[PDB]
Formats: C-alpha cells, sequence, structure tokens
C-alpha cells in the first residue's frame, strides 16, 4: 500500500503554529512526500518560492531517516492557469524544452519523480494531455539508461464525471504513469448555494441528483474506463469546507449565503484545516449523515463539512476492499502536524488513521 502526501509550499508563511516546514514531518507517516507546486517560466521547469531550494534541501533530507522515503514535486496546481498549462502542451516544441528541462531539474534537487497537477485539461486538452505523459514518460526511461533509478511520473485528475470524459484520456495515460490521484473531495463545486458534503463517501440514498458525486462511484467509472486498480490512489482530504448559513436550517438541503468566514491560522475564506476543525468543534453541534458517512457541524451561522479519523478509516477500508494501490492525503500541513490541537497527543492524527488501516491486510 501507498500512501501519498501533499506538502504545501506556502504553509510556511502562517502565522504562529500554522506555520509548518518539511522540517515537522515524521518521515516514517508516508511512503510518497510531494512537494506542492513548482512554476514553469521560458518553458523550463522552474521553482516558485524564493527558498524553494532549502525547503527543497531539507525535505530531501527525511530520506536520510527513512531510506525507503520517496519524494516527488508537482507541476502545476490550483494558481496556475490550465490555459498556461494548455498552451505548453499543444506546441510540439514548448513540450518538448519542457520535458527534457525536468530530468536534470529533479537530479539536482533530489527529487524521484514528477507528480502533474494540470487543473483541469478542457475539451481541447485531451490530445496534448496523452502526447505530454507519454513523451515526458518515454523520456523518463532513456534519462535511467544513465545507469541512475529511474524517476517517477504520477498525475493528479480529477473525480468529476464530466471533467473526466472532457479532458481524459485514462485507458491511454494509465500505462504511462506510476499512479493515478484521484482527487474525491470536490464533489460540492464552488458553484451552487446549498449545504453539501465535498467529499461523501457514498451515494446519499436521500439524493437522486448527480450520483456521479462520491468517492465511490467516481472509482467504479474509473475502473471501467479501463484505469488499473494498482494503479489508482484515491484522495482523502485533511481539511473542511465550510458555509455562512442564510438560514437557521441546518438539514440536508439548507440555503447558503455564501463561505464560511476564514480559519484563524489559514486565512482562506470557505476553507479550513483540521486542526482549525478540532478548536472549532467546542461547542458545536455534530451530526453525520450515515448514506455517504462523514461529519458536519455547525455553530452559530456556520456549517462545516469535514473528515474525522472514522470517516477517514472508512475510506481506506473501501479502497482496500477494491484494492487500490493506496490512499492520497491533500494537505499534510492541514492535519495536525503539531498534534496540540486535537485533544490526543497524536501526530497528524488523521493522517495516522488512514496508515494504521493500510497496515492490517
Amino acid at each position: 500500500y501507498k500512501l501519498i502526501c501533499y506538502y504545501t509550499s506556502w504553509s510556511q508563511y502562517r502565522e504562529g503554529d500554522g506555520s509548518c516546514f518539511p522540517d515537522a514531518i515524521d518521515p516514517f507517516l508516508c511512503t510518497h512526500v510531494i512537494y506542492s507546486f513548482a512554476n514553469i517560466s521560458n518553458n523550463e521547469i522552474d521553482t516558485w518560492e524564493w527558498n524553494d531550494v532549502t525547503l527543497y534541501d531539507t525535505l530531501n533530507t527525511l530520506k536520510n531517516r527513512n531510506p525507503k522515503l520517496k519524494t516527488l514535486l508537482s507541476v502545476g496546481g490550483w494558481n496556475f492557469g490550465p490555459e498556461r498549462f494548455s498552451k505548453i502542451a499543444s506546441k510540439t516544441q514548448s513540450r518538448r524544452t519542457f520535458i527534457k528541462s525536468v530530468p536534470p531539474f529533479l537530479r539536482t534537487h533530489g527529487f524521484d519523480g514528477l507528480d502533474l497537477a494540470w487543473l483541469y485539461p478542457g475539451r481541447r486538452d485531451k490530445r496534448h494531455l496523452t502526447a505530454l505523459v507519454k513523451e515526458m514518460k518515454a523520456e523518463f526511461a532513456r534519462e535511467a539508461q544513465a545507469g541512475t533509478e529511474r524517476l517517477l511520473l504520477s498525475a493528479a485528475v480529477s473525480a468529476g464525471k464530466i471533467a473526466i470524459d472532457r479532458g481524459y484520456d485514462i485507458a491511454q495515460i494509465s500505462r504511462h504513469l506510476d499512479f493515478i490521484s484521484l482527487l474525491t473531495y470536490d464533489f460540492h463545486g464552488a458553484w451552487r448555494q446549498t449545504v453539501g458534503h465535498h467529499s461523501p463517501l457514498f451515494r446519499g440514498n436521500s439524493d437522486a441528483s448527480s450520483r456521479f458525486s462520491n468517492a465511490d462511484y467516481a472509482v467504479s467509472y474509473m475502473l471501467r474506463l479501463g484505469a488499473p486498480a494498482n494503479k489508482l490512489v484515491m484522495g482523502i482530504p485533511t481539511f473542511g469546507r465550510s458555509f455562512t448559513l442564510a438560514s437557521s436550517k441546518t438539514d440536508v438541503g439548507a440555503p447558503i449565503s455564501g463561505p464560511g468566514i476564514p480559519g484563524r491560522f489559514t486565512k482562506e475564506k470557505g476553507i479550513l484545516a483540521y486542526y482549525e476543525i478540532c478548536d472549532f468543534l467546542h461547542g458545536a453541534t455534530t451530526h453525520r449523515f450515515r448514506d455517504q458517512q462523514v461529519p458536519y457541524a455547525t455553530k452559530g451561522n456556520q456549517w462545516v463539512a469535514y473528515d474525522d479519523q472514522e470517516s477517514v478509516k472508512n475510506k481506506a477500508r473501501y479502497l482496500k476492499n477494491r484494492q487500490l494501490a493506496g490512499a492520497m492525503v491533500w494537505a499534510l500541513d492541514l492535519d495536525d502536524f503539531r498534534g496540540t490541537f486535537c485533544g490526543q497527543n497524536l501526530t497528524f492524527p488523521l493522517t495516522s488513521a488512514v496508515k494504521d488501516v493500510l497496515a492490517r491486510v
């Protein structure tokens, strides 16, 4: 079993305890740590944060205590316009330059692979996403001729039936990728104004519409589409999605005025770190949808959909019963990395839960 953990570059500038550096990562927790978001300039892979080469180096020292630890660098991400990604992939010349630029960079900073986070290829991209993956992978094969270990190549994909059908050739790209990380936590879209869990596990018997909105469907659709189970990794959120209620209606369906107020450390609207949710829970009412088997909480006019140790193991068990290659935890830095906010003196409680379940056969 693989446990693929993302570390976000910008969580270093979080005030107080919110601040997190590669430093705080238990090197025996995950099997793969992905440094999140490199950039691209002059069609070449490149850094993003000033001190990136330091943090790179820091993260890669962990491989000193755990010699089996593998690290990868992700390209793209959320503040990386996909158009920009598009433009580099469609011109075979700008595409070949970017590819050639990748191995030496990874080799210099000590990475073991590349993660591609093109955040959503459009209808016009499918052809090129396939080209990029096919060739990039071909370059990694030729470079291992130098006598060194072959670099890994992974991809972060959307779990929305439409986004998939629209921009991905799943049968084609599964043969070239070492593993595919499914983003099974973007289900209640940014769009609507109605309360709902962003990462429901199941179909929720109390919902006949957009049933293509849960991890369960997303997975069977990907297996159906032709991706093999031993390359599939299911994404597990270590955060919550918040909303400011527009009325005292709390239950399923309730209306919404907009996103919830910022987390005190997180400082971003509509999102909350698990450690922020732990402090939020005090004096909050907790409910759990049994249909989707996921929790949520209200307090004042704040409704929060999130995942706890239980919902998280649950997903991990499922993942095993279907025999996927592993789990992916978005935000090692959004978990209780200090272990000082959520009662128990455990560090990274959420990612531990997953790992605990992934280790019992």
